[PDB]
């Protein structure tokens, strides 16, 4: 089956490629300029705007009698990079919404109303944009609405998304994204700035239910087994302030605790195009199905492949303010961060894989990715993840558990006078948990969080990776060369 | 929106102008004598007396049977400047309370019972009077009641106000004003010289609550983030002596610490009239909406505009006692101080903006602004703030904060053996602050104040302005010419 999954993935990407090629020709993009990651972003952006069904309802509500509003409902704009003589600039490409719909309906089928097929791939793109926004600008103008601070922001990977995508992206969003959503849903229940809703998810659960259930379900799919998932089960029976308090403490606990939260890679569509043209310029050996997965070393193959000759803008100006500034390899880091979701990964790990030193925001420099008045083109530094690694989704051992099967209330076939490993107390706890015990949960789990943090603050002594874990060479997807990132100071 | 805010402001001032024009004609003021700032003050004064609802309740309580008390309840007096042959004097203007009420109800609407509409503009005027009193005479006869010393007085900007205004003026009053109020409220709880009360504030908070809450809220709106606002949250749970002790130390800390406290400009109503007549004498180019803001360089435009030809009294006598005395430009300084609230601003900054040397009380001379037996008129020195500056409301960087987003408990997708930036200790502090930790706060925050002062006593090395900050020319609202006030001795 996984080979056929790589094939369906390869077709999915080939569709995105065919759309993008058509989009590039549609706005008049020059052949070399098609490679541009900024152009990837611009097309992907335009597709979000067109596909924003909610905002289209609202647009209609204010579209009024004005013939200028009505004509601009037919036009679609795309700010794109165009180059000449090694210099580069923006152009305002324009095509009608039916032109965009034609390409989309042609490649994905007339039933774009299969919200699953278009929304899956566009969720992944919107997530990549959300990633890049998150590394860029700490979401300030959105958090002035979404009302929460920097630590909450760190756990809120993917929370730059338009609301419609948040259901689609369930697995990969950082726990804070869900938490912030719930906290803001309680504000919406005061403010009326919202419409409440009901949904269903085939292949997962045919349950037919609201944001309340949906969020709690996603929260259960994320939280740590035992106490935190038990708080997740309690959650419908917390009062609203108890929900906010619980959310806060769980969010804080999630700053340490790393239960199942899903990584993903999303390279830009122009990098997928770059992979196609690379395969072409390699004369019939690099095969996209070999790269066609949301997981595993195939992702590092694809990124380092893009690291041969892919192209992007350099503005002389900065996403910065002081006189200290730094090079395109920092853009290359930013791209990598956005592509693999590295924003809360270990910089030391990354420093060894990228095989160059890593950084914090006080040090990070980049451009805006938005097509320029004037600037210059640049191409990729070779092989950049000169070491790779195996991906993953949870803590090494989470927390200390019970005996695995022994030390329970002993059985006795043989008629012999005996001691016993008497354990009726934890047996009665297992009965209490499976019967759904409900008295003293909030505080109980608050305390359990307090002491679990302490236990973890011991467990750190070995709580570090899946036990084969090292930064192997690109000559060593074979995991032959186990080596550590750093000793310390 | 800000253009429309300038328009509503311009209408607000035009109303004040129409009231003042009518007031000037009502007491028989000569056309040139209408410009007089002392006349501005006298009208504004009379309006306070009429609008003092509390003191009108008390007046009724002692009005008794006496027909002389009853007739003088109908009369309203106004001591005003009148001039002849370059000499000047007082006249006791008289009009009935209904005459004053007619002008007010005519221009602001019959519902002067819209306490917001009249009280907003009158709070700003009463604040200007409080400013001028504060620079004049260090509030001695009020502080014999309000029981606190010179340093407390310096932080108590606006504390000359009648009580009713203190709620209205919440943003701009110096922190000491609130503090002194709280300390005197505790004395009132012994002495019974008061009635306690309840209020609500739309557009801000629909909470419906007493001076205790109101003061604590205003105090929270002022105090420094972290320790001082945390003391602000504790405050309801301090004992009464602990409140007094805390108030003292916070007040002392506020002598160094400059968290958010709001500047304002209030030029005299006769200076707004002077702006009108100036516009008139300029034949259709100076526009009041261009000047219509409580903030920004528009204020220096208006003051320097008044600096063309505005007029005021010179008495030969002095608010002074020794044989050393000095000129009308010192009145001009006093006016400026009262107009912009400069009383605790840097004299060096002001010396460069006014483009002439600045002073302390041992050097400051002025008149009483109260219409005279005999004296002479004088007019303004030209362009007086020959340099201007950008306004502001808080310290440059307050105090040193955390890392902004990095150096928290690291996440790990990749299965690799690793060090960590282990920071569980400050993570547990963030949990303690968001859970509302309550054991050891008074002393804890006393200590935090002690050490914060020390940290600040280091941080002074750069703690100086918003980083673009200089005394630019009036030819340079364009901020083109960055230059420093002084090097030192």
């Amino acid at each position: 089956t996984p080979e056929e999954q790589r094939a369906k993935n390869a077709k999915t990407i080939l569709e995105n490629i065919q759309i993008y090629e058509r989009m590039c020709d549609l706005f008049g993009v020059s052949e070399d300029d098609k490679l541009i990651i900024e152009n990837s972003i611009s097309i992907e952006r335009m597709i979000r705007v067109v596909t924003d069904k909610k905002y289209q309802d609202k647009k209609l509500k204010n579209a009024g009698s004005d013939p200028e509003k009505i004509a601009n409902a037919g036009k679609v704009f795309c700010r794109l990079v165009e180059s000449t003589a090694g210099k580069c600039s923006a152009r305002l490409g324009m095509a009608l919404k039916p032109n965009v719909e034609a390409v989309l309906t042609d490649v994905l089928g007339n039933e774009l109303d299969r919200a699953a097929v278009l929304g899956k791939r566009m969720g992944f793109s919107a997530m990549f944009k959300s990633n890049l926004e998150e590394v860029l600008y700490q979401r300030g103008k959105n958090q002035l609405k979404k009302r929460n601070a920097a630590e909450t922001f760190t756990l809120s990977q993917g929370a730059s998304l338009e609301a419609r995508f948040r259901p689609i992206m369930e697995k990969h969003l950082g726990v804070g994204t869900v938490v912030a959503s719930i906290k803001n849903i309680l504000a919406s229940k005061k403010n009326g700035n919202y419409r409440n809703k009901m949904v269903r998810k085939p292949g997962g659960n045919r349950e037919s239910w609201s944001p309340l259930e949906r969020e709690i379900s996603f929260l259960n799919k994320k939280l740590f087994p035992g106490p935190m998932r038990q708080l997740c089960k309690k959650f419908e029976y917390l009062n609203e302030q108890e929900k906010q308090l619980a959310l806060n403490l769980m969010l804080d606990a999630s700053l340490i605790l790393k239960p199942q939260v899903t990584h993903k890679m999303i390279m830009p569509w122009s990098m997928w195009l770059a992979v196609k043209k690379y395969a072409e310029m390699n004369k019939g050996s690099p095969s996209l199905e070999d790269l066609a997965a949301y997981s595993g070393v195939r992702a590092f193959m694809a990124f380092n492949t893009a690291c041969y000759m892919s192209k992007f803008t350099i503005g002389k100006g900065i996403v910065g303010d002081a006189e200290i500034m730094e090079n395109g390899n920092d853009k290359m880091q930013t791209l990598a961060m956005a592509c693999f979701g590295l924003a809360y990964e270990d910089t030391g790990i990354v420093a060894a894989m990228i095989s160059q030193p890593m950084k914090k925001r006080y040090q990070l420099r980049v451009g805006n990715f938005n097509p320029p008045e004037k600037g210059t083109i640049k191409g990729t530094s070779a092989g950049y993840f000169h070491k790779w690694a195996e991906f993953g989704n949870r803590l090494p051992f989470n927390s200390f558990g019970t005996g695995e099967s022994k030390q329970i209330s002993n059985s006795g076939v043989f008629a012999v006078q005996r001691p016993s490993t008497t354990n009726i107390q934890r047996l009665a706890e297992l009965m209490a948990r499976n019967t759904g015990e409900t008295s003293d949960n909030f505080t109980q789990l608050v305390q359990k969080i307090r002491e679990q943090v302490g236990a973890f603050a011991d467990q750190k002594a070995n709580l570090r990776e899946f036990t084969g874990g090292y930064i192997y060479d690109i000559t060593d997807v074979t995991k032959s060369n186990p080596k550590i990132p750093q000793l310390g100071g």
